[PDB]
């Protein structure tokens, strides 16, 4: 009865894409009962992503939706939520947990073991976010979340990064109209726009030893320097990177 | 199944644990792999010792401090002394005629490596080479091979005519060769930019003895990705988060 972890990964075409998806896939290959829901920000599924997913052997679902003329990945994560609701029935039986994992963060294997038992919504510290070494939920001696240890808008409903929480699939199916808000939404408030509709602070399940350990890092990859390619290009455009 | 000795120089900085963590997640899939982690530090750090122990990987934890003086400027490539320490350790641990099937690969802790890469380098007899993405100001640099299957040059814009126009992550060396050429180390000082790889390789082999990998050097199996410095401006001068919390 090991719950399935649906990892929702929005992605888009840029130089370092294949590298990011590659080291992420290498991490995910270690996780049992995993379903990788990859959603490309493109007018159609790209062959680069299709082939990489195909060759991993992982159980994946490859979707796509192009963002028109709002936080990156929003429409993509939203498409994943709709897919989940159109694929699994409200009062379904197959247990699952949903996690929104960008393709460039760094994930420890222990993170997945921690979120797998999520009953409602689970939370944990995330490194390198909010201009800090890490942001972390504030948990009391009783083990309940009572606040957020952050510097940027510490009073928002849920002051936590996308990579800091997971949701039991049941809640996603029940709250069928809850999506990430892309309309008039203040910075750093998108996570709240969804979580506020799904759970209350006191029902959050603190992970990572009552939020004292860092199991996930918000790593950013530098844009590669391609100046020597010139205007005409030097390397073979048909060679995939 | 030859053992792959992955030499990884590393040093303490904010993103270190994350780099080692995702690199470990990749290496854990590789059979018969020996991770030779060499820290730039006066002693083994608890962070690295603990991480290595918990991975479950076969490893050797070494360390040597790069003198503070060497890191200053009013040159010396990062990790040089650490890579050289690994070379010296291999020579002191394995007998010259060890014959023990092995390959040596210098893998920095921030690059991205595919699993296929390791199987390509595992069969190296002398020195193997392959394309590497995001180096030399290009999408990738790749060795150029002739119809006879021999490397005859390098597809690069920056000094393509140097002895070996290739990045650290683009080659592997048969352990036997390393043990035989006991005096070959990476140049320490006065290293001309982009010439350190050549400084070692020229003492180990000739162009004609290189073994092209990755579908005759037409595929990219390793990427020279660089991680951005995390913004810690909200920590203030007094610090906001707990310094005891390991990240």
């Amino acid at each position: 009865a090991l719950p399935t972890i649906h990892v929702v990964t929005p992605t888009y075409s840029r130089p370092v894409q294949k590298a990011e998806l590659t080291r992420m896939a290498n991490t995910l290959l270690h996780v049992p009962n995993l379903h990788w829901l990859v959603v490309e920000d493109a007018p159609r599924r790209t062959p680069l992503t299709a082939r990489l997913l195909r060759d991993t052997g992982l159980n994946y679902t490859h979707l796509h939706v192009e963002t028109p003329r709002i936080p990156r990945g929003t429409m993509q994560r939203n498409l994943a939520l709709r897919w989940l609701r159109e694929t699994f029935p409200r009062n379904s039986s197959q247990p699952g947990v949903v996690y929104f994992a960008d393709d460039d963060n760094t994930y420890s294997l222990e993170l997945f073991e921690e979120m797998r038992s999520t009953r409602r919504v689970s939370v944990w510290p995330v490194a390198f976010v909010g201009g800090l070494r890490y942001e972390a939920p504030r948990v009391n001696g009783a083990g309940k979340v009572v606040r957020w240890k952050t510097v940027f808008d510490p009073h928002r409903p849920f002051a936590i990064d996308m990579a800091g929480f997971a949701v039991n699939l049941r809640l996603i199916l029940q709250r069928s109209q809850a999506y990430f808000k892309l309309r008039g939404v203040k910075g750093g408030y998108q996570e709240s726009s969804l979580l506020r509709e799904l759970v209350t602070l006191n029902d959050l399940e603190p992970k990572a030893a009552n939020c004292t350990k860092i199991l996930v890092w918000h790593t950013r990859t530098e844009k590669p320097v391609l100046v020597n390619e010139g205007k005409k290009g030097f390397t073979d455009p048909s060679v995939e990177i």
